[PDB]
């Protein structure tokens, strides 16, 4: 069954920089978009925001189709969740890179795996670059999410 | 950069019941459909073939707009593969479940995953129900696509 908010296993699974996917919609192309994203944060129960780099081709696409679906890892299962009335949304804190930050309302959670199966064990992902740096950037960024 | 077929590292990962996750698009709504699905194989370095139960709301969404997109893990990454042309195809071998059999030929395979980081470890997938009988048909699957 689908549900309209999250549990607190999946804001637990939002919440600590999980690997995530993004997938949006460009009316220029007949497939949609999609980007591996781990700047996002479940702000509560059905909202959920997250940040993007500045100059990204996103921006239009969210500006035009407020909209976005999230696929995720949770409990021992993977999840859909899907965002309406997505904004961007402005920090007063101090910006480590140009990023945009968005905002949306979450509509639809949904358990997407197929049946008589369970997830043991989630993606895992490292820094190959910079590592103590870019770990502390993603910090930064997850209090900037928080705020 | 943007790649127009798989590598051997990639048709290796979409050869052996990957997790994936499949992405289609409903006109009815302002998000897309995702699933996440097992019964996936890459004949060559343009072809992935899937199968589905018959039953499935995708039979109609694949009909009305043959095209989708897969995300999926191979190398240290997760990458998106676009399939246009997509077709429904049926076997001469005995069925074990009333299935739909689809093949789409590979437009883009793009790299989505975030700057600066690698995936050390896959997602692992097991059964929680039936597990010997459930194997048995995932290789009875793998065998009519295969064909």
């Amino acid at each position: 069954k689908v549900e309209h908010r999250l549990s607190e296993q999946q804001m637990k699974a939002l919440t600590d920089l999980p690997l995530v996917f993004l997938i949006t919609h460009d009316q220029s192309k007949s497939w949609p978009i999609t980007h591996a994203i781990s700047w996002v944060y479940a702000k509560d129960e059905t909202t959920i925001r997250f940040a993007i780099e500045a100059d990204s081709l996103l921006v239009k696409t969210l500006a035009d189709h407020p909209v976005f679906t999230l696929i995720f890892f949770a409990d021992q299962s993977t999840y859909s969740l899907t965002c309406t009335d997505v904004a961007a949304w402005e920090t007063t804190a101090r910006l480590p890179l140009k990023v945009a930050l968005y905002e949306g309302q979450i509509k639809e959670v949904r358990d997407i795996l197929f049946y008589g199966a369970a997830v043991s064990d989630r993606p895992r992902v490292y820094k190959t670059y910079d590592e103590a740096a870019a770990m502390q950037l993603d910090q930064q960024i997850q209090d900037i999410l928080k705020g």
